[PDB]
RNA sequence: UUAG
């Protein structure tokens, strides 16, 4: 429902699964739930985890299967790029670079970057 | 250790 505010894209993006299993969904950043393991996300509000990669998930520059990290979702690091890319400590800190240099950005409300300051009124 |  309120996808439109960063507040609740923080606690709620991909935390459930995308009712549709078809290929009609982007299968990305467009839809706020999850399609595999590797676009899951805990809820941060549930589980307490850093911004930092898990190394049993994340080798070198490739996310990997979350399984295979025998901490399961207790792990105290993050195993999917959308958890980190949404952590709280990460989430709008750097400047969206597309909208920097275009003045629009692809994806939208759902950009994990910081846009620009919107007036009150 | 943010660039899907
Ligand atoms: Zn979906
Ligand atoms: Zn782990
Ligand atoms: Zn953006």
């Amino acid at each position: 429902p309120r996808w439109q505010e960063t507040a609740y894209v923080l606690g709620n993006y991909k935390t459930e699964p995308c009712k549709k299993p078809p290929r009609l969904c982007r299968q990305g950043y467009a839809c706020p739930y999850y399609h595999n393991s590797k676009d899951r996300r805990r809820s941060p509000r549930k589980h307490k985890y850093r911004s930092s990669p898990c190394p049993n998930v994340k080798h070198g520059d490739e996310w990997g299967d979350p399984g295979k990290c025998e901490n399961g979702d207790a792990c105290q690091y993050c195993h999917t790029r959308t958890e980190q890319q949404f952590h709280p400590e990460i989430y709008k800190s750097t400047k969206c670079n597309d909208m920097q240099q275009a003045g629009s950005c692809p994806r939208g409300p759902f950009c994990a970057f910081a846009h620009i300051e919107p007036p009150p009124l």
